[PDB]
């Protein structure tokens, strides 16, 4: 039985990665994917942990080679989910969670129909600024640019099945866990998981 | 934000009632709806607890008056959800849970947009038989299979193997359903407008 594909999107600085990491620790049957990006490393980021950082030429080499399940030009740099991070896992029955923008989510929706997609909103525009200057010394000009890029991402929230507002951290984690739990209870998934039981109950 | 309408159906002997009651204890923002029925009261039954018991003539008067949100002929008697048990609560932002048969669930799905329907199955054929005179027992098992044949009409399916897990799963369904986009667009309309407006 194929794994379920999950998408959790949010502008950076809304706290999605902390929510996802806490959610997966509680629900370990879902694997996280590490994206590729040609954007420059920001302070505090670790290559091979937050992203696989590569050159633009290497990334475009990987585009041309067909290495990406989805990829997109995100805020003036390449971002991408490697084919090897998703397609074999899903084919092997492993659930996979992608943290990608709306452009990537749209490509994934056309590739995998039943993807479960969640958007996480910050509790205010101010909340975005606060989390950004606690991740590293960014200039006012860069903070203004990233805030603008955040609004651009949030304009596409309506494309997602669920919306979580990250007001209380432990509550947002509970809510993302409820969404993941509920998705395994959907009729079509349960028909597969309990096919034998259903056959027994409906037999005369 | 309007309340959500939830439907939980199951054959007899699947344990649905205990799961629903335990779920309501955990989630007090959910009102349970008391159905009307024309079935005769058994000695000791309390009108207004499990049902609002009325005469068949009164039930049929309510059909004719359009008073029922949904109603059906269930196991040889009338059963019905009165409009007044649903529409005011939902309009006041209170979630409402209906315990009705598959015939009723079909009517509600067509009427109310975001209706969430859940079907609960026993963990095995033996477990169903155990929970249940040979002809009466066979009759009740036959009614159970007829009910379970319609599980495919429901959005979610819970197999009641472990009780506390079944309650967690029902709670997860209620929680997740409130996070659905269209509900959140209403609930957070002001926040969304601010976030999407430029400087
Ligand atoms: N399409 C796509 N977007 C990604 C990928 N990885 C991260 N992003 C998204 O790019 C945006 C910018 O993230 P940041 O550059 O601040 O780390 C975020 O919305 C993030 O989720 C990816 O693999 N594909
Ligand atoms: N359509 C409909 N079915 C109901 C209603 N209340 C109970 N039922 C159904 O009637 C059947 C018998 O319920 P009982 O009274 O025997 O516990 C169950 O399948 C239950 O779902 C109602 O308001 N409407």
């Amino acid at each position: 039985a194929r794994g379920t594909l999950y998408i959790v999107a949010a502008p950076s600085g809304a706290g999605k990665s902390s929510i996802v990491n806490a959610t997966l620790a509680r629900d370990p049957q879902i694997a996280l994917s590490i994206s590729f990006t040609s954007r420059a490393m920001r302070p505090g980021e670790v290559n091979g942990q937050h992203y696989h950082f590569v050159s633009a030429e290497k990334f475009e080499q990987m585009i041309a080679a067909g290495d990406f399940f989805e990829h997109a030009w995100v805020h003036g740099d390449w971002k991408g989910t490697a084919r090897q991070s998703v397609e074999p896992q899903l084919a092997a029955g492993q659930d996979v969670l992608l943290e990608i923008d709306w452009q990537g989510a749209q490509q994934v929706r056309q590739l995998v129909p039943g993807t479960v997609t969640v958007f996480i909103l910050p509790p205010s525009k101010q909340a975005l600024q606060d989390r950004m200057r606690k991740r590293g010394q960014d200039s006012e000009a860069v903070i203004a640019q990233r805030l603008g890029a955040a609004r651009d991402e949030m304009l596409h929230f309506n494309e997602f099945d669920y919306v979580i507002v990250n007001e209380v951290f432990d509550t947002a984690v509970d809510e993302l866990c409820a969404i993941f739990t509920a998705s395994r209870l959907r009729r079509e998934a349960q028909k597969v998981r309990h096919a034998g039981l259903i056959q027994a109950l409906l037999t005369p």
